[PDB]
């Protein structure tokens, strides 16, 4: 033997990355480089959580967690976004239950969207495969990992073949195009097609809600904790939080706060939030109201976090 352990470790560790892939082999520290595509998911907490400044484009995304937490509130944003820079999105429903209005309240331009409402699981996957071939698909999104049952089961093993089946024959086609695909995932646990996803997923968020929203009254809505468990574009395990208030999504000048001053750029103490020798008000609802009423400064607190972190 010869050389110091480094200098021999990152030599095989490079022969794995060429042997498997990037995001094989990764020291938890690393800030390793930034592939210029990525949809933000409006939370500068969670996209900074994820380490390359949103969901990236071209990998199958699989967003799991009990009902009521926000799962979908963000693929919504996520369509919002990719969609609001010339992208075209695709939502293939299963569970009828998706709300126009709220999409609508969050970005979301309803009449370029693509609804579909497949009938078997296996035909869901089939529209969704090949709609994602035409490369005119930006970001796919399939609700409910769970609501795919095949044809048999309607009629007379299981899902998770159908899964693999449709996720092989589709994860290959996904990228040489550059769309990426969401699935929701959920309510099989607390505290059914898994398989295939939990492994060909590039990235999975783990979306429960924390705590409810307290306004005064009742409540605005619900903060959430996002864990992205496996993530092959970064660095795993780093988790974010934010607010999601009823009926108007995740909280943008909310959301800058908690990061503005775990970061500095905003000082607190008294309750009293201060950016800079000028404040914004007192209590996190008075000066999240500040910066929704003042773009101009709130641009300037987005700004120097993306800076002062992920560009
Ligand atoms: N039409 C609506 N009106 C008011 N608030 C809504 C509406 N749709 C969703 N919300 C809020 O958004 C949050 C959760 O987003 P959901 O769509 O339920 O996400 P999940 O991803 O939690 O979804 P299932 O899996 O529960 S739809 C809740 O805290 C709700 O208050």
């Amino acid at each position: 033997q010869a050389p110091d352990r480094e200098k021999a470790l990152e030599l095989a560790m490079a022969q794995i990355d060429k042997n498997f892939g990037k995001g094989s082999v990764m020291r938890l520290g690393e800030e390793v480089r930034q592939p210029i595509s990525v949809i933000p998911t409006g939370s500068i907490s969670l996209d900074v959580a994820l380490g390359i400044g949103g969901l990236p484009r071209g990998r199958v995304i699989e967003i799991y967690g009990p009902e009521s937490s926000g799962k979908t509130t963000v693929a919504l944003h996520a369509v919002a976004n990719a969609q609001a820079a010339g992208g075209i999105a695709a939502f293939i429903d299963a569970e009828h239950a998706l709300d126009p209005e709220y999409a609508k309240k969050l970005g979301v331009d309803t009449d370029s969207l693509l609804v579909s409402q497949p009938d078997t699981g296996e035909q869901a996957l089939e529209i969704a495969d090949m709609l994602v071939r035409s490369g005119a698909l930006d970001i796919i999104v399939i609700d409910s990992v769970a609501a795919l049952v095949p044809r048999a089961e309607i009629e007379g093993g299981l899902q998770a073949r159908l899964m693999s089946q449709a996720l092989r024959k589709m994860t290959g086609a996904l990228n040489n195009s550059g769309t990426t695909a969401i699935f929701i995932n959920q309510l099989r646990e607390k505290i059914t097609g898994g398989k295939a996803l939990k492994f060909y997923a590039s990235v999975r968020l783990d979306v429960r809600r924390i705590e409810t929203l307290k306004d005064g009254t009742d409540a605005v809505g619900n903060r959430t904790r996002v864990k992205v468990v496996k993530n092959k574009v970064s660095p795993p395990f780093k988790q974010a939080e934010f607010d999601i208030l009823y009926g108007q999504g995740i909280s943008r000048e909310g959301s800058l706060i908690d990061m503005g001053v775990e970061h500095g750029f905003i000082r607190k103490s008294g309750s009293w939030f201060t950016y800079e020798g000028e404040q914004l008000g007192q209590g996190k609802e008075n000066a999240r109201k500040f910066l929704l009423e003042n773009t101009d400064v709130a641009n300037e607190i987005e700004k120097k976090i993306k800076e002062k972190l992920g560009i």
